[PDB]
């Protein structure tokens, strides 16, 4: 019941993810792994540990590596992970770059809106990414050989992050819905800088009917009553997450610099 400009926008999208979505993680190589004013660093403590994981690494021999992370103990310990971190989050963006540089209506746009859109939405489109990795039942995120699994429940839950990933995985989307979800995050009209906001704005709106309407025809059991209007929601949600996740990773910066170039340049760190 698409619509043919409709139903090629959908095809184009999934073009897009299958060639640059490496969901095997094959191609994540060579990255670090952990070592074998006082207001500012209580507040850098809490962001820290809001989320804590153990790292498995699975090698092709068989053989398996794990890392349980150390507790708090007021030291420099609280970074062991973030130069890893910071090499798997570099990789993701490499994919979701490359990813929105296929889609026509991205390629369409002036060079300096697709820089601003990317600059906005890279975060978003990984952790859309991410969730199809989640397992809910082991509060893991399987990447590959590699898996970094949630440190123990409810209370866990209070991470807005955390949060996010539960209720977005609880609502068993098709692969068609999170690439829609990722468009439409991507060209969002309101990110700092975009000129051609409505061009934009136009764009975004065709994507959000379109997975309206990919939700109507095929989807019709009660339990998905209102799933466009939850998707929608959670994309807000997903919004407020980044800005929190932006602010956090600026006062990490702060005292301890760890971002990557490319994380640099997409959260606008010149160099000086
Ligand atoms: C998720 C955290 C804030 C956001 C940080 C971030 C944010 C963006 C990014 O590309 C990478 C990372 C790595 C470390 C992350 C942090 C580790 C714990 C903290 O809450
Ligand atoms: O691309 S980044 O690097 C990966 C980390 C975060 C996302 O940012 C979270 Cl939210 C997700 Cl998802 C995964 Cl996977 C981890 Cl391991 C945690 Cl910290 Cl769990």
């Amino acid at each position: 019941g698409l619509t043919e400009e409709q139903r090629m926008m959908i095809r184009e999208l999934m073009d897009a993810q299958m060639k640059t979505f490496d969901t095997t993680f094959s191609h994540f190589k060579n990255f670090r792994l952990p070592g074998v004013e006082a207001a500012k660093w209580s507040q850098v403590r809490k962001d820290l540990c809001s989320l804590k994981v153990s790292l498995q690494l699975r090698g092709e021999d068989g053989s398996v590596w794990n890392y349980k992370p150390p507790a708090d103990s007021g030291g420099k310990e609280i970074f062991s992970l973030l130069p890893h971190m910071a090499d798997m989050s570099t990789y993701m963006f490499k994919g979701i770059i490359s990813f929105a540089k296929v889609i026509s209506y991205f390629r369409d746009l002036p060079i300096e809106d697709q820089i601003s859109l990317l600059k906005g939405a890279a975060f978003e489109l990984c952790q859309l990414r991410f969730n199809t990795v989640f397992n809910a039942e082991t509060g893991t995120w399987e990447c590959g050989r590699l898996s970094y699994c949630l440190e123990d429940f409810q209370q866990l839950l209070l991470e807005p992050m955390l949060k996010f990933h539960y209720m977005l995985k609880k609502l068993q989307l098709h692969e068609e819905e999170y690439v829609l979800m990722q468009a439409i995050s991507l060209f969002s009209p309101d990110r700092p800088g975009v000129l051609q906001h409505r061009v934009v704005d136009q764009l975004q709106e065709q994507f959000a009917i379109t997975l309206k309407s990919y939700i109507e025809c095929n989807r019709p059991q009660p339990a998905h009553r209102f799933l466009f209007l939850k998707i929608m929601a959670m994309l807000t949600e997903l919004r407020s997450i980044n800005a929190q996740h932006t602010q956090r990773l600026l006062r990490i910066q702060d005292i301890h610099p760890f971002a990557t170039p490319l994380m640099q340049e997409l959260f606008g760190i010149t160099g000086s």
